[PDB]
DNA sequence: GGGGGCATGCAGATCCCACAGGCGCG
DNA sequence: CCGCGCCTGTGGGATCTGCATGCCCC
C-alpha cells in the first residue's frame, strides 16, 4: 500500500488506461467505466493506483492478468474530478472527455429517458471504436471525427507513467560480424499508434535526444521513439527517471538498466567478470 | 415488485514491448 | 579496421476494449 504522484498516474493512464461506456438492452441499460488490465507481474501498481483513488475492485482474469475496474457512479466522480486537474494527454484525453458528458448526462438522470440514450449512443459513436453492428442498426440515425488532441509533454513526471506504460528500458548484445567481440548497447524505446505523432515527435525537443522511426504507411499504424547513443542516454534519459521515479516492475528494469550504464562508463564491459555481469543483467529483466 | 445499479465474470482486437540486422561514418 | 549508432524491420502477447449476466436493493 502506497500513494503516487498525480501526474504519474495521469501519464500511466495516458498508457494503459481504458473510459468504457456500455449501452445493453427495450429496456437500454448504461454503464461508465475505468478499467486497466495488466500482467500479475504489475498487480502493485493497481493497488497502488487504488491505494490513491480510494475507489475500484481489483480482481483476477485467468491465471495472468491482474484487473482494476471502477464502476461506481459516485466512485468516478474522484476520476473525474483528478483528471480535471492533471488532464491526459494522449488521443485518450478525446475519450475521456466523451467520458464526462456522458457522466453528466447520467447525473442528471435523463439518461434513462428516451431522450437520454440517443445522446449517449451519439456519445459512444465517437469514442474508442464505435458502435456495434446491431445498436448502429437500432439507430441508424446517428449523426455527430471528433477533435483531435494535440498536445506535447506536461512535464516529466508524466512521463515517468507514460514510460511505466509503454516505455522499454532493455540491452543489447551483438556480435561482431568482422571481430567476434561481443559489443554492449543500451536503447530506450517508446512505442505508440501513429495518432499521437505529435506528442511522441515532441518528445526529441524535451528530452534533448531521440529519433523517430514510423515505416511505410500501409504496413504499419505505429511508430517509435529511440535513444540509443550511450552519452544521451547516461546524461539525460537515466537522470530524468532517477529524479521521476517509474513505477511496476518498469523500475526493475530501469534499475538493471543503470547497472549496465554505468559498468559501461567504466569501461568494465570490455573486462571478461564485467560482460559475466551483464549477461545476467539480461536474463533478470527477461524473468 | 422490479428497475436500475453494482459486482463479476469471459473474450475479442491490437497496440504495444523487446528486440534484430545492415551498414555508413568518424 | 573498429566500435558507435543511425536506420530498417518484427514476433507475439500484454495489453486496450467489449459483451454478458445473475444478484441486490430500494
Ligand atoms: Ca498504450
Ligand atoms: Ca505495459
Amino acid at each position: 500500500r502506497e500513494s503516487i504522484n498525480p501526474w504519474i498516474l495521469t501519464g500511466f493512464a495516458d498508457a494503459e488506461g481504458s473510459f468504457g461506456l456500455s449501452i445493453l438492452n427495450a429496456r437500454y441499460h448504461t454503464r461508465l467505466s475505468f478499467t486497466i488490465m495488466l500482467h500479475n507481474k504489475d498487480k502493485s501498481i493497481l493497488e497502488n493506483i487504488q491505494s490513491t483513488w480510494k475507489v475500484g475492485i481489483i480482481t483476477n482474469n485467468g491465471d495472468h492478468y491482474v484487473t482494476l475496474r471502477v464502476t461506481r457512479f459516485e466512485d468516478l466522480k474522484v476520476i473525474i474530478d483528478h483528471f480535471e486537474k492533471y488532464p491526459l494527454v494522449t488521443q485518450k484525453l478525446g475519450d475521456y472527455k466523451l467520458f464526462k458528458q456522458a457522466f453528466s448526462v447520467m447525473e442528471n438522470k435523463e439518461h434513462l429517458k428516451e431522450n437520454g440514450i440517443k445522446e449517449l449512443v451519439r456519445i459512444k459513436a465517437k469514442m474508442n471504436w464505435g458502435l456495434n453492428d446491431e445498436l448502429k442498426k437500432a439507430f441508424p440515425e446517428n449523426i455527430s471525427e471528433r477533435p483531435l488532441i494535440n498536445k506535447n509533454i506536461p512535464n516529466f513526471k508524466w512521463l515517468a507513467g507514460f514510460t511505466s506504460g509503454d516505455g522499454s528500458f532493455f540491452v543489447r548484445l551483438r556480435k561482431s560480424n568482422v571481430n567476434a567481440r561481443v559489443r554492449v548497447q543500451l536503447v530506450f524505446e517508446i512505442s505508440q499508434h501513429i495518432r499521437d505523432k505529435n506528442l511522441m515527435n515532441s518528445l526529441i525537443t524535451y528530452l534533448g535526444c531521440g529519433h523517430i522511426y514510423e515505416g511505410n504507411k500501409s504496413e504499419r499504424s505505429w511508430l517509435q521513439f529511440r535513444v540509443e547513443k550511450f552519452s544521451d542516454i547516461n546524461d539525460k534519459i537515466i537522470p530524468v527517471f532517477q529524479e521521476n521515479t517509474l513505477i511496476g516492475v518498469k523500475l526493475e528494469d530501469f534499475e538493471d538498466w543503470c547497472k549496465v550504464a554505468k559498468l559501461i562508463e567504466e569501461k568494465k564491459h570490455l573486462t571478461e567478470s564485467g560482460l559475466d555481469e551483464i549477461k545476467k543483467i539480461k536474463l533478470n529483466m527477461n524473468k
